[PDB]
């Protein structure tokens, strides 16, 4: 009986459903008298009007059915939204449910909370027209669409009983990220893992042009959405007493599919790749709206996608037809006199938290445990003596990484697009491995990692990871995202996506709790080019993070591998941050050991107290670093320097954390002036070598009382093909160009250091020429320890 | 059969007992090893003890039977700890009903989560001992004794169906405070509010002396606690098996009797003030712990106070105890091999809201709803011409107060120490009246304004008036206090907590939702000395409040009654603040209507334009005044000096936010070196005229870069009777000495104003000696006005 | 019981601010006494047991202490209100670098363990201790007679040498005292800010950064000869800094080595 719909339990729904268009549309126009109790008059429409139509019909439409079969089969439900656009159908329902009164009392069950309801949103001082981390129940915001898709498989995995319900508009499937994020159905596993429901709203339009996936035939549809891997179920029509029924029957056929997918996999009778049930909606947009204005059809069109009729302040015509449109759902029979929806409303309502929108799980943060983390000291390498001994940087990391997940079986996982063993973490294979549930053959068992059981998750398309990372941490667990630097480019729009929802989640939100942190490794530089990555690759994303905000954002440039460590471990327990850690997967050297490096990490940036011949005494020049290669070439320049001016004082500076650089106004994590002037002097040149855009340094530190000697060499461009001591020297950081750069800058060596300046500049030209001969840089160089 | 105990029932609650006093245990002693699976050893116990023990029993001895009748009775019920040390006992059964583990999800029910439970206790880096607003379902921080029982009070205010259970030790009962607050139920409406139980934790002992009401005579404690209005019920005892069916007898007796009561006063049959039913538990303290150490009693004794055996880590003798004192327990029998208490001890734990820890009514904030304000516009007296017209200041005000009660019957009150009246607030009388449930006299019918419905409260007692009120805002309801400027220092004390329980709220803990801000009006100031207050009362409270921060806390002196009504309507805006408001109640001149005063307050501090003559031009001297009897003085000294120094240009600036001064480095709220500079220039002298101790606006803007040229005139030192004119003159703050003091700071008026300064003298000594020979000023200082 | 030694009773977030309010009566009309240790402690005691119109405020705390003078130098101490303490000092015979002043008891453990902390790393450099009593010696002999004169108050804090004040109590209460002194401009004050829930002695002390390293760290800043040359140290003193408080909140309590501190020399 399940399937079938009874004709009482169709006029409930059906009374459901036109309250909340009903309130949706009163979000849009209505700012006073909410309830047609007195004639429309101006003074009660919005001046401006910002909330869109065409998609709030249908995502209610669903969502009332959604709650159908949560009151029938007790299902643990997600509503994940498409078009960000159709936020007051998701709010007209939060109201409805009671969760908008319970988080927000000022807009209560009544006439009064009606009042506050409709006028705050769109509005001054209000909400937004989008699924902002204001909404109760939401953990995407679809104002930039492509992601919603993958938000939702995210937010499924390692929930194994969640369905999450993710409604797709036809415009968004346009986009290139959920063009391929379908394909995450081979990714997620049915025994350990939820259900996505993937419902194509297909109504056909965009916001002026036709959908393309709309006009293609029904057949080349099917065909379609089969080789992406699921079982297409079509609703299609535009009459709502056949379509009320219809969808109904399909939503329980789906479900059941769901289940029965499930049921077979954990009984581990049917350990295959399932086909999961999909559901193409075909209704039209705007859809219990007016049908026609000024002679064009809007309704069903492109017409309708945000406002039917935004003259309607201007004109009483329209006027009367907005106040017909509003009357045509008969508000007289479905909220009470004093506000509240009827109690026939009320029968149909679920309860506590099985409510979509009182679902804890879209609150995350009250899920969160914090992740027991094995002491990094145990995968330290040992540092006898500093930069003396060359180790694989990311090494001891995956191995650092394989105690947590041993630790973490559920609550952590990893991302990366084709490029682990590239960035030599393979470690974490040892007790894992990564997930596939495509065709296996024989020659995956040598080296392949592949078992559905992995907590390790590979696809080379960076927009699905990211989406799936940033769910995964919204619903109050863990993870680490591991990446080339020259393709983070690709993810920059969903990384600022994430950090918009952080920021309002933390200053503007109350009832939020924290989430965990997004960690991003970006494993290969541009200075150690490798086999692949094109050849102008450049570490603009960093520019692109530092965007952002320091209170929302972290750069992280960690010289060796006890620091990437300690960074690591420092950032798997901050919460409310997106972590950019650049490290490289080179053979480099090594230069601290667990003790001194978790101090300097503590510290964000601090002294080499080695590498300086400054104590007791006033350094004449500043040499800083931030990287690794340029750590690397900025030892060589020390050594180049103390060799053949012994005199001269130089105070090494490591900084890791690139924020504390700003001064404590901007941000409370920034060093003071007195601390700044500690490690740089008041008055001596600096000479700043940076693993990016040298300006970035500039804008962070330009208020410093010493920016005026901040002198700073980074990346500037690129040959086709380079050596890494000749791609350092075309930019100006390698070891010579550095030390040539204190001579100039030190005012007492102008006169005194030319004969050493011309000595420097005749090795950049030995160099270069042994580079063109031989096509790698010379055995001293690949080769170099740090003396003394 | 409620009043009853069975066996069967006796038994598991005797289980809850011991298994929340062995939690309680292992927060004081244990870091490792929750469960006695191991030896114990020294490794095992915290270093440094600083929980406490001999309360502990006693509050979860009353805790269990309290969760007894809300699974029989169905009662909401809030638990309010008199002694705060006893925080351990709150926190073992928040932990064993579950919501702790709701609320944290690092301490779970197992034993990595009692790992987590046990060492965070009084640990650096963990949790406190005391009542903390971390602890879930707490309002209350009993570490300063004395206002657990207010609070009681306070959060029974409009909550008809609620009963506060409050435990009150029997030292905390001889302090003052908490003495004359027993006297609230003749304030309480059994028609509209809850009932308060209070439980006399008589455990014979404080820190280290008996405790007197433990050692008066039986007969005298029973006609002590009648004197105070209550029918005390008394359970005596030191066996736990006599005890557990005693006391479970008494507390259904009492909750009949509460019931009883509310029925018989909504019924209407009986409005008489009810004999409240009251509790006195005598049992020994450390109930459940060692009976004897070194020869010395310490069960049932002082000694037992803090912690029983404190050389547990020093030698084996005691460590054996302590874990003999463990056992003696049974734990083995409690928990299971997980970690979770057995299904015995589950089924008498309560669910969801009805559990007293997570009791929303406790985080209050969530309850909250924005009071309706109307526009006090409507009250804003009339000014045509600025400072030409006199109004009493605090009446708007009261206007204003009126119609917020109006549109918030039961979410809105006012409390007042016996000066609402004498305040000039009598306009709130027009549509309520005063709380009273004593005697009623005939002689009340003319201008007592005595009726049960109130929603104005009045007890001479400053002390209970506040513990009323800040209960009645950590509810999620808003309030508003009058009181005189005089006796505000007998409060310092208790706003000193309410502050610490608010900045902890806002930054530590993140599930707590913001309440209403404590909105204090000082009305009558010391300068204006009426017939009652002492003679030398003293502005000092505002200077301990500026102790707290500019954080947490608003001074605000408005001039005029517009600017009164401002602040009050900004400030019953305001969530997480101690609002002080410093106004005076005689009549005044008057000088922004309700445009210009909005404008005013809005910035907190402004150039007022009709008072200056320096538009368009650098003044010569910048006169700043904050509050309104020195508002007068600086505006008249203002007048003086532009009869007698016409080419004289002079900038007036009117300061109503005292935090304002403070540089924005300090907080966001304060003014920038730019704005700053605006108002007071750079390098002009400054007069500021402060009601207050002239040393506060120096702590405040002594980072500002013209602090060198800020010069504060303020209260010094009073006669033992003084006109209002002569008393300025004893403090300097006159009109005459104003315009002396611009005189020596002005460069270009020492040489030139020799002769006007000698004529202010003049002045001053003919208004003295006027002043000695008629009691009061000439009728032209009484009747000044503003000239131009 | 002072606030820096949280003992097992009291709230956590217990104030000084009874000083600040006494302080505002008068210096005609009441004293305040903070002595370092007991033989100062008796003497205070005893002279306040012989004042007729005053009143007599002392702080001092009940925990086990370190000792600094005897039954004759401690009744000088007191006399005087306020003075050098030469043992302390390595000034004698030359211009002190920088003054190190402390008014309480926990502070001055701090203050002479930041002063052999400084005396450690840079034995060059030429510390005057100064220890404080009577607070209201601080005011200058304009206000009341009972405070210094400015020729007296020149000689034990310099003119121009920075001094860095460790006040048990609000910093400000010190600045309202003594803002009319010629050396006021030198005076950085460091005191009683706010606490956490629950803290060690040596986490509380870094809390308001009246500790030992947080105090030779703000003489760094200070003196102008160190700004460039105390970089490496400073360095070091933060790494104290960290190491402490990851101790403090492993175990509960401040390493064996700070509970046992000594003076040394
Ligand atoms: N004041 C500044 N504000 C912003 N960006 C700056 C500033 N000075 C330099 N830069 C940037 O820093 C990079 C190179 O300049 P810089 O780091 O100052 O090295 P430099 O050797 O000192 N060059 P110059 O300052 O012209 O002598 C470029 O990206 C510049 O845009
Ligand atoms: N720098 C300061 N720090 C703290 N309090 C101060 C300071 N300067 C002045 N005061 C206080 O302010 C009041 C009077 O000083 P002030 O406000 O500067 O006016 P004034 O006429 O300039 N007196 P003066 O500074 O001595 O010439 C007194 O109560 C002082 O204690
Ligand atoms: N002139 C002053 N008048 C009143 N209080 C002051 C003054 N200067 C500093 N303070 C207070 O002293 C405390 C710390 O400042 P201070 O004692 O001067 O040490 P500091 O390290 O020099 N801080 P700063 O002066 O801002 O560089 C704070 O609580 C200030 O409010
Ligand atoms: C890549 C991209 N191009 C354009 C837009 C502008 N945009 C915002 S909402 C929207 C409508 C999405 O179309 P559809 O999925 O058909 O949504 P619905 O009909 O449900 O409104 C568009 C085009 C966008 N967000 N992203
Ligand atoms: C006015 C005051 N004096 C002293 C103290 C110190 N103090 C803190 S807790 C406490 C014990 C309270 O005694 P009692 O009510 O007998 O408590 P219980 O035996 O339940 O611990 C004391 C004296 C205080 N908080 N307030
Ligand atoms: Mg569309
Ligand atoms: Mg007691």
């Amino acid at each position: 009986d399940i399937a079938t719909l009874s004709p009482n339990e169709q006029a409930a729904i059906d009374a459901w459903w036109r309250a909340a268009n009903y309130l949706s549309v009163g979000q849009i126009y209505l700012r006073d008298n909410p309830l047609l109790q007195e004639p429309l008059r101006p003074e009660h429409i919005k001046q401006r009007l910002l909330g869109h139509w065409g998609s709030d019909p249908g995502l209610s439409f669903v969502y009332v059915h959604l709650n159908r079969l949560i009151r029938r089969l007790d299902l643990n439900l997600i509503y994940v939204t498409g078009p960000g656009h159709g936020a007051p159908a998701l709010l007209a329902n939060a109201w409805l449910e009671g969760t908008y009164s319970e988080v927000y009392p000022n807009c209560q069950q009544s006439t009064a909370g009606l009042q506050q309801f409709f006028k705050q949103f769109s509005f001054p001082g209000g909400i937004g027209s989008h699924c902002t981390p204001e909404t109760p129940g939401s953990i995407h915001e679809g104002g930039e669409l492509g992601y919603s898709l993958s938000h939702a498989f995210g937010a499924a995995l390692d929930n194994p009983d969640l369905i999450v319900a993710c409604v797709i508009g036809d415009g968004e499937a346009e986009t290139g990220p959920l063009a391929t994020s379908w394909h995450s159905n081979k990714f997620l596993n049915p025994a350990q893992d939820g259900a996505v429901l993937p419902i194509l709203h297909l109504n056909g339009y965009k916001i002026a042009n036709p959908t393309l996936l709309s006009r293609i035939s029904h057949e080349e549809l099917r065909s379609l959405f089969i080789g992406y891997g699921y079982e297409p179920f079509f609703v299609e029509g535009n009459d709502p007493a056949i379509l009320h029924g219809v969808m109904a029957s399909t939503l329980a056929t789906c479900v059941q599919k769901i289940q029965a997918i499930q049921a077979a996999a954990r009984s581990g009778e049917s350990s295959d790749r399932p086909m999961w049930p999909m559901i193409v909606l075909r209704t039209p947009k705007g859809w219990t709206g007016p049908a026609t204005i000024k002679g064009h059809v809007v309704e069903g069109s492109w017409r309708s996608h945000q406002v039917p009729m935004a003259d309607v302040l201007t004109n009483p015509e329209h006027l009367q037809l907005l106040e017909d449109w509003l009357r045509s759902y008969r508000p007289e029979e479905l909220f009470d006199a004093s506000g509240a929806p009827v109690a026939e409303l009320q029968a149909i309502a679920p309860i506590g938290d099985r409510r979509m929108s009182a679902n804890p799980v879209t609150n995350g943060g009250l899920l969160r445990r914090a992740l027991t983390l094995p002491d990094f000291r145990d995968q330290a390498v040992s540092v006898p003596a500093p930069g003396k001994s060359r180790a694989d940087s990311t090494r001891p990391l995956g191995q650092f990484l394989r105690e947590v997940i041993r630790h973490n079986p559920d609550n952590f996982r990893l991302f990366g697009p084709d490029e682990t063993a590239s960035n030599r973490l393979d470690a974490v294979y040892e007790v894992t491995s990564k997930v596939w549930l495509g065709d296996r053959i024989p020659e995956d068992e040598d080296g392949g990692h592949l078992s559905d059981r992995g907590r390790v998750m590979e696809i080379l398309s960076e927009h699905t990871l990211e989406g799936w990372l940033e769910a995964y941490l919204l619903t109050g667990r863990h993870g680490f995202f591991a990446t080339y630097e020259a393709f983070a480019h690709v993810i920059d729009s969903m990384v600022n996506q994430h950090a918009k929802w952080l920021d309002v989640s933390k200053r503007e939100v109350d009832w939020r709790a924290p989430v965990s942190s997004l960690n991003i490794l970006l494993s290969s530089t541009v200075w150690r080019q490798d086999h692949n990555g094109f050849s102008h690759q450049d570490p603009g994303f960093i520019d692109l993070v530092t965007n952002k905000s320091a209170r929302v954002t972290r750069i992280y440039l960690p010289p060796d591998a006890n620091c990437l460590l300690s960074v690591a471990d420092h950032c798997l327990r901050s919460t409310d941050y997106i972590n950019v850690i650049v490290a490289d997967k080179q053979s480099h050297l090594q230069y601290l050991d667990a003790e001194a490096a978790a101090r300097h990490c503590a510290k964000g940036i601090g002294i080499w107290d080695w590498a300086s011949n400054d104590q007791g005494a006033s350094p004449d020049v500043v040499i800083a670093s931030c990287g690794d290669v340029v750590t690397l070439e900025a030892l060589a320049a020390t050594a180049l320097l103390r060799e053949h001016f012994p005199d001269l004082k130089i105070r090494f500076v490591n900084v890791v954390d690139l924020f504390r650089l700003q001064p404590d106004t901007e941000h409370p994590h920034g060093l003071s002036d007195r601390d700044f002037d500690s490690l740089f002097t008041v008055d001596k040149p600096i000479i700043f070598n940076f693993h990016g855009y040298p300006w970035l340094i500039h804008k962070l530190a330009y208020r410093r009382h010493n920016h005026n000697n901040l002198h700073v060499r980074g990346y500037k461009e690129v040959g086709n093909i380079n050596t890494p001591l000749e791609l350092a020297i075309r930019n100006q950081v390698d070891r010579f160009n550095l030390a040539i750069d204190v001579i100039d800058r030190v005012p007492h060596l102008r006169d005194r250091g030319a004969h050493v300046k011309e000595w420097l500049k005749d090795q950049i030209h030995d160099h270069i020429q042994y580079a063109y001969q031989e096509g790698i840089d010379r055995p001293e160089i690949n080769q170099w320890q740090w003396p003394f």
